[PDB]
């Protein structure tokens, strides 16, 4: 009959945050980008539609407060353009300006803009003051547009070479519905992030998963992306360690019902050359995984773990090694035999080279023997049984 009219918020799009100034042990410290009397217009693809939306802004890794002088939202018509008839002020407890102390995040007021699944909205931020921004999602696989002055309500951004592929201080977009809704969180590294998939093409594997769900009729099963390029389970860089960020980036995602966990290859590949002081074992990796899994089951989430895709050829002797291949096979065997998880997604089986299972299938090779191409990410999405996400 009639669906109960109670309304709830659901994560429709996400981006995990990193500290752009944090560097590998022994490296020279890095500077953060800054804005000064400028506007950033982000573009993001919504997984779930609904009637109102909220915007989550973040200063999680700032060293000083920042002040969002204005935040606006509108439907995207491509490039930096918006449909100004949909332009809306995003307020924070009634205010149009909001200050976030260092290490905090804030959800905005609800905004009355009806939006559809698999459509692009634009979130525009204006920083009047000189603003350091170390809280970023480094590789968005998506063009952001920067311009002088407060251009948050403009038809487009007038700049250029002032483009980025990051997200600055923007971490989540929630939308409301009365419908029953599933939120699938994909948690991982570059390969969940969608690195070497086509920019602005929405061809990350969670994008293609989302496409498959909507084609099958599940407009109310959302997929949100919580990858971080270069992420590791046991150590900071790139981005907060998988274990330290699992509470924020998986457990606290608004409305989470499912999780696909795919992380580890950087724990294996960093120790040859990038972080020799950070050699880890397959057992230490499995210990972190099961703590994450056990937490998520304790909260009612259905947990799926993906096998580590083959990566022979990926800088032989400097990322891939025989030690890494051994650790990868122990981890894959554990995943494949675990009775603690709700299910396995055999990404490795789906994507391996039939000529040589230790390498990625050449037609899915972006060319570096590690990262899939668009076809490889379509193949990852195809490997997932949609009944698991119901
Ligand atoms: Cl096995
Ligand atoms: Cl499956
Ligand atoms: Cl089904």
């Amino acid at each position: 009959g009639l669906v109960p009219r109670g309304s709830h918020m659901y994560a429709s799009w996400t981006a995990s945050m990193s500290d752009a100034t944090q560097v590998l042990p022994g490296a020279a410290p890095a500077a953060s980008q800054s804005f000064n009397n400028q506007t950033v217009r982000h573009v993001l693809r919504l997984s779930l539609g609904g009637n109102t939306l909220r915007v989550k802004v973040s200063n999680l890794f700032g060293k000083s407060p920042i002040t969002f002088t204005a935040v606006r939202v509108a439907k995207s018509t491509g490039q930096s353009n918006i449909d100004v008839s949909t332009d809306k002020s995003v307020t924070f407890n009634g205010q149009a300006s909001v200050t976030l102390e260092a290490g905090t995040e804030l959800v905005s007021d609800a905004v009355n803009l009806e939006v559809a699944p698999l459509t692009n909205i634009a979130v525009s931020m204006y920083f009047s003051s000189p603003t350091a921004m170390p809280t970023v999602h480094a590789l968005g696989v998506q063009t952001a547009f920067i311009g002088a002055g407060n251009q948050t309500a403009a038809t487009s951004i007038s700049a250029a070479a002032d483009q980025s592929q990051s997200y600055y201080g923007l971490t989540a977009l929630e939308v409301s519905s009365i419908q029953k809704t599933n939120v699938v969180v994909t948690f991982g590294d570059s390969i969940t992030d969608g690195y070497k998939s086509t920019v602005d093409a929405s061809k990350r594997y969670p994008n293609q998963l989302d496409d498959r769900l909507k084609t099958a009729g599940f407009s109310r099963i959302g997929v949100v992306n919580q990858g971080i390029s270069g992420n590791r389970w046991l150590n900071d860089f790139s981005g907060p360690s998988g274990t330290s960020r699992f509470d924020r980036d998986v457990l606290n995602v608004t409305g989470i019902t499912h999780a696909i966990i795919l992380l580890g290859v950087n724990d294996l590949g960093f120790s040859a050359w990038l972080a020799p002081t950070q050699t880890v074992t397959a057992e230490q990796v499995i210990a972190a995984m099961t703590t994450a899994i056990v937490k998520a089951k304790a909260k009612g989430i259905k947990v799926f773990v993906g096998t580590i895709i083959p990566f022979k050829g990926a800088s032989m002797g400097y990322y891939y090694t025989d030690a890494a291949e051994a650790k990868r096979q122990t981890i894959n065997t554990f995943i494949r035999n675990s009775k603690e998880i709700d299910g396995v997604i055999d990404f490795a089986d789906a994507l391996k080279n039939p000529a040589d299972p230790l390498t990625i299938n050449p037609i899915y090779d972006s060319g570096d023997a590690l990262h899939p191409n668009d076809a490889g990410y379509e193949a990852m999405a195809a490997a997932i049984d949609l009944s698991k996400l119901q």
